[PDB]
């Protein structure tokens, strides 16, 4: 149905022989597990080697992942395969080409030889130390190490607008991902998505979890969850192709994995995390390049993950498996069988759950009345599963059953 693939990691920017020439070794495999979209990284000139300080947005050549070719090429296989391909865009910031008589950096280049994105101080939000206080207060959270954009400005909209369109028409990109998206409005961005009508969305907003005393997330998650429902509703809902990652069903993942799997049942007997309220819009996943690879800012118990997949692979919401889990764990045909058991039981977005269990030891769920995924260490359950189920799939701390 929908199956999201993260093409990369934290440390993809220093493969030998280049990122992009290594991940079209791997395109079939991609297509052949049933993932229809594959996130790869920032694609423009950057100061920073893993794409999100970016410059100049139009050189793509200058990228360490590969130069434009390449990635055009990387595109048109995955498009061969049926594959659909999304862009991380870092538009919330950007860094300047060259110093003002200040002797701070904030004139932009393009990476064109004409006046593209070539924008100056003017350009950066009027409290940010960078620019020259011209520019309209910023729309939202500000990234300290680098100039913020004035999305207000209409130069900038037209022209990160027109960048779009390129990486659209002519790169060949489907589907955007969006990079640290608390740091402009939902009205910026829904000026974005709109203009460039992407066949799929998703929002990256991070905010901390309230902990306990005991430094574990709170059981009740609903100010996290809901900040994530009125960012997709303010960018028009259903009647946008966009969403928001999942945070909230990560953090309490993360804890519930660890001797404490009644936190996968709220107050209501629903799930607790995004895909609780409003699952066709919530973008799940067990760890992405911030959180785990070599940055590990909150990784996913590393003897736990595959609980995590029997979670998001089984569940509405649209899943996104993680590159290290899928190719370098040692996972990838235990993974490929639960997408597979998702796609033939045509389980999608939203899809309806019937929590069965919630115990610290047990987490068992019915999905669609055809699946029922059962996580955690106890493994007698047979008086819980309804006759007519059989075991399809079983592994270190999960088993799923399918109707007949
Ligand atoms: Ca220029
Ligand atoms: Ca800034
Ligand atoms: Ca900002």
């Amino acid at each position: 149905m929908q199956v999201l693939f993260q093409g990369f990691n934290w440390e993809s920017w220093k493969e030998n022989g280049g990122w992009y020439n290594f991940l079209m070794g791997k395109v079939d495999d991609i297509a052949a597990a049933g993932i229809t979209h594959v996130w790869l990284p920032p694609p423009s000139h950057s100061v920073g080697e893993q794409g999100y300080m970016p410059g100049r947005l139009y050189d793509l050549d200058a990228s360490k992942y590969g130069n434009e070719a390449q990635l055009k090429s990387l595109i048109e296989a995955f498009h061969g395969k049926g594959v659909q391909v999304i862009a991380d865009i870092v538009i919330n910031h950007r860094t300047a080409e060259h110093k003002d008589g200040r002797g701070i950096y904030c004139l932009f280049e393009g990476g064109t030889p004409d006046s593209r994105l070539d924008w100056g101080p003017h350009m950066i939000c009027r409290d940010d130390p960078y620019g020259d206080g011209t520019g309209n207060p910023d729309t939202g959270a500000d990234f300290a190490a680098a100039p913020d954009i004035d999305h207000l400005n209409k130069r900038v909209q037209r022209e990160l607008i027109g960048w779009l369109d390129w990486l659209k028409m002519d790169i060949g990109f489907d589907a955007w991902r969006l990079d640290f998206a608390k740091g402009y409005s939902a009205d910026m961005a829904k000026i974005y998505i709109d203009a460039t009508e992407p066949s799929f969305a998703v929002a990256e907003i991070w905010t901390s979890m309230a902990n306990g005393g005991d430094g574990k997330p709170n059981y009740d998650q609903n100010a996290h969850r809901q900040e994530l429902v009125n960012w997709v509703d303010r960018v028009g809902g259903a009647n946008s192709n966009a969403t928001a990652f999942d945070f909230t069903t990560k953090g309490i993942l993360n804890v519930a994995v660890e001797g404490e799997l009644w936190r996968l049942r709220g107050e209501d007997g629903k799930a607790p995390g995004m895909i609780g309220w409003w699952p066709a819009k919530a973008t799940t996943f067990v760890d992405n390049h911030d959180t785990g690879s070599t940055q590990h800012l909150w990784p996913f118990p590393s003897d736990k993950v595959m609980q995590g997949y029997a979670y998001i692979l089984t569940h509405p919401g649209n899943p996104c498996i993680f590159y290290d889990h899928f190719f370098d764990w040692g996972l990838k045909e235990e993974i490929e069988r639960l997408v597979s058991i998702r796609n033939r039981q045509g389980i999608h977005p939203a899809s309806e759950l019937r929590i069965m269990e919630a115990d610290s030891d047990l987490y068992l769920a019915e999905i669609d009345g055809k699946v029922i995924t059962k996580i955690g260490p106890r493994y007698d359950v047979e008086h819980l599963i309804p006759e007519g189920f059989q075991v399809v799939a079983h592994g270190d701390g999960y088993a799923i059953w399918e109707k007949i």
